[PDB]
């Protein structure tokens, strides 16, 4: 579906000992790339949402990840995200991580799939609503 | 099987804005219980392990992920970790998250399986040993 | 004055591929420690401050820091903090890190005074305030 | 002098519960400006100096930290670093941090010296080395 694509460098800190990636980092540049998406869809920042109509974000209720190859400091990765399905209050959101070799080949690095939701904060309690309809239709 | 028990304190750091958990830091705790676990079962640092036997460490190759729950700063986990199931050259590390409430509760926060391997480091390249025998033995 | 202590293992995670600690992850368990001195001296959380008197928290607007010697993954770290001094609107935080030795000794890592601040967020815009004369008083 | 210049994006995992940039993402961009500087000098890559004469990076040994003003996720960063002085084991590093008001005006966000040296890795102990001839030349 709709697919936005963003790039990623890199960074000695990045890396651990083994000196590869060091696995959380994905996570972080996923939620990035997450959030990219929206924004590149149109919607304003949840600063703006949480004041317009109570939402604060999208969290993640559940992810299957997976480390295709190795990554490292310099690497410049790809990532390509889209909505897999839209569910009732649920939504799919596929990320594929790629890096160029200097063949110009493309080598899938990692991918993986994040369950997310839009959600309320009422009070100190986080509730997920039904995805909102003016967003799908942005999204789309 | 053999299950180790680490905890784990929720720093304002780790948190959002939207003010809970922000959770790349889970993947952080969760490798941080991986590593303890092998370390609590009597292997060596992998400092040591990479110059006796060439052993980095154990990388992640898959993951699934459930947040069931929110948590905060201040909050503190308890992370059980065991490991599920011995391959060839794989094996699944389980980690449960929980946390108290103070009715003496324990709420299930979140849950992940990960596939890891033990590897070397082949100059550049990453390669898979199959499990070995010895640590099987001590993680029993 | 009034110190308190807090300890922080070093996870794999937190080194680089030199094998060492990676710096900012001082910060970050500077910035715990310090949390840490005023819960520990009776301040609530500020999750409560900011709805009792506005307070949000405690930004950093300068520090000056000092690595001595380095560190590693399985090293167990020492954290002393303390109010150096008082200021009107500012105050010094001082914090020493430091290691043992398998000989019992103790050696200084590394060390830092952050000066900081208790601030309120008048809509989007940050602003300092007066320390507090309670808190002073509870962290004597 | 040779002043170099990269950007950085602020990113909602960047700021805490206060809505704000968290300190040690600062210090994160900082080590990657760093290094950012000197690869774009012309020094190769740590990973391929380590092997050359046994340099494995450029450890911080001090630092001056000053945070003016507050950022926040989709702030764009704007880093200026430069060689500050060269001593002789030691060199000052310079970085200047400023964001961008709609009005174009540029607004100093925080600044940074940092001391650093060129080091090696005697087995476990960490030594700094006379800063290279022909490093000081490319930074030229
Ligand atoms: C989000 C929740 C409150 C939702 O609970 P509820 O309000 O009671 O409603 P529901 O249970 O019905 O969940 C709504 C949907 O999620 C689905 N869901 C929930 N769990 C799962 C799992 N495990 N797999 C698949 N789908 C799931 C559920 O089935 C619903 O789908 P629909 O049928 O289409 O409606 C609760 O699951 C929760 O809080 N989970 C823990 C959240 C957490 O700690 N996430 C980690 C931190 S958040 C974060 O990092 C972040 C970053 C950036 C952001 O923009 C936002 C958040
Ligand atoms: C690790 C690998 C080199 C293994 O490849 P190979 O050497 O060629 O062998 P194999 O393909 O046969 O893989 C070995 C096993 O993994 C299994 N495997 C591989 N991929 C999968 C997936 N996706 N699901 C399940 N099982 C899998 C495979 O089927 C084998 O199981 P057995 O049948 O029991 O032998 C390669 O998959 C790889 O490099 N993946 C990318 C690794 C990566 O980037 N991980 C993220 C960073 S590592 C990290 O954060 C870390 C932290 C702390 C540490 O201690 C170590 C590492
Ligand atoms: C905090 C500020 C709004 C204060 O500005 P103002 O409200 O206008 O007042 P002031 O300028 O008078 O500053 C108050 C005091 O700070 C002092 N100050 C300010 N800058 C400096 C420097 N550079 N050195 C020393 N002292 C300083 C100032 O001189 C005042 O001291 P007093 O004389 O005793 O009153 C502004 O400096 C600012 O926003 N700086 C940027 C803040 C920032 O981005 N910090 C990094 C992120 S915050 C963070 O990580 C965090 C973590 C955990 C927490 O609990 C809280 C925050
Ligand atoms: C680096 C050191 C081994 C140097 O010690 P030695 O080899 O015995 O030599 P020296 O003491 O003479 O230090 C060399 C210079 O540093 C100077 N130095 C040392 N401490 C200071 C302080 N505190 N202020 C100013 N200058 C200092 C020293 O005076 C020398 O300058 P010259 O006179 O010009 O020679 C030792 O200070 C050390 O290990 N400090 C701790 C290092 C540490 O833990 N750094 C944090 C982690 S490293 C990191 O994050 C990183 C990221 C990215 C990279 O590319 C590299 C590293």
């Amino acid at each position: 579906a709709r697919s936005i694509t963003m790039q990623q460098r890199i960074e000695f800190g990045d890396c651990n000992p083994a000196g590869i990636v060091w696995y959380p980092n994905y996570h972080r540049w996923l939620d990035a790339a997450s959030r990219n998406y929206f924004i590149k869809c149109g919607l304003p920042p949840w600063r703006q949402t949480v004041v317009e109509r109570g939402i604060v974000g999208t969290p993640i209720v559940s992810c299957n990840a997976s480390f295709v190859c190795t990554a490292s400091y310099d690497d410049v990765l790809t990532i390509e995200t889209c909505i897999k399905e839209w569910r009732r209050k649920s939504f799919v959101q596929r990320h594929s991580v790629s890096r160029t070799t200097p063949g110009g080949d493309v080598q899938l690095v990692m991918r993986a799939d994040e369950i997310r939701v839009f959600a309320m904060n009422d009070g100190e309690r986080l509730r997920a609503i039904e995805v909102p309809a003016d967003y799908i239709e942005l999204c789309s």
